[PDB]
C-alpha cells in the first residue's frame, strides 16, 4: 500500500529579478488535513539582492484539503498522475513575474521546482530596493473551465516602507495530467483563503502558511478582491 497525502517537501526555488540570477533550496513540512506548511529557504547564491517577500506567495497545493475530502491537487498526487502549474503576476508599476512548477512524489516526500523570471521592476521601487514589510492575507477564486484545467486569480499587496500598498494581481494555471473527477467540476468556484508569516535575512527564509477552502459561497465576487 502506496497511498499517501504529504507530510513533508523540499522546493528549490530560482530564476531572476530584473535579470539578477537566484536560487535557494530547503525543507519543509505541512499538515494536509489543515492546509498548513512552513518551509526553511537558503540562498546558494550569496545575498539576494532584491526584497525577499517578492518570492511569497510563490514558496505546493497537496497541502490544501478541501471542504468535504481531497482537493484536486491532492488526488494528483495519491493518483500519481500529478499536475503543473504556470502563475503570472502583473504588479501596478507594469513589472511581469512568471513562476513555473514541476513536482515529483516519494511517497509523503514532494520535491518542487519553482522557475522565476520578474522583469520591469522600477530601478528605485521597493522590490529592487529591499522595502518590502509585510503581505495582506488573501482570498483565491479557483475556477475548472475543462477537465485539465484550474484557473485560480487573487489580487496580491506588499506593504512598502512607507506604508503604503504595493499591488498586483496574480493568474495560475494547473494542467492535471488526467482528467479530474465529476465532483470538482460540479461544485465550483472554490475560494481559498491564506495568511502566511515570513522571517527572513539576506540569505535565509523562514515561511509559514495557513489555509482554509470554502465551497457553495453566494456574492464573493466583489469581496475576495
Amino acid at each position: 500500500n502506496m497511498a499517501s497525502l504529504p507530510a513533508t517537501h523540499e522546493l528549490h526555488i530560482f530564476g531572476s529579478i530584473n535579470g539578477v540570477d537566484f536560487d535557494m533550496v530547503g525543507q519543509g513540512t505541512g499538515n494536509p488535513n489543515e492546509g498548513y506548511e512552513e518551509l526553511n529557504l537558503k540562498s546558494t547564491k550569496g545575498d539576494l539582492q532584491f526584497s525577499p517577500w517578492i518570492l511569497v506567495p510563490h514558496v505546493f497545493h497537496q497541502y490544501l484539503p478541501y471542504p468535504d475530502g481531497m482537493s484536486p491537487f491532492q488526488a494528483a498526487m495519491v493518483d500519481g498522475s500529478g499536475y503543473q502549474v504556470h502563475r503570472t503576476m502583473q504588479f501596478e508599476d507594469g513589472a511581469s513575474l512568471t513562476v513555473n512548477y514541476r513536482y515529483t512524489y516519494e511517497g509523503s516526500h514532494i520535491k518542487g521546482e519553482a522557475q522565476v523570471k520578474g522583469t520591469g521592476f522600477p530601478a528605485d521601487g521597493p522590490v529592487m530596493t529591499n522595502s518590502l514589510t509585510a503581505v495582506d492575507s488573501c482570498w483565491s477564486k479557483k475556477t475548472y473551465p475543462n477537465d485539465k484545467t484550474i484557473i485560480s486569480t487573487f489580487k496580491w499587496s506588499y506593504t512598502t516602507g512607507n506604508g503604503e500598498r504595493y499591488r498586483s494581481t496574480a493568474r495560475t494555471t494547473y494542467t492535471f495530467a488526467k482528467p479530474m473527477a465529476a465532483n470538482y467540476l460540479k461544485n465550483q468556484p472554490v475560494y481559498v483563503f491564506r495568511k502566511t508569516e515570513l522571517k527572513h535575512s539576506e540569505t535565509e527564509l523562514n515561511f509559514k502558511e495557513w489555509q482554509k477552502a470554502f465551497t457553495d459561497v453566494m456574492g464573493m465576487d466583489e469581496l475576495y478582491k
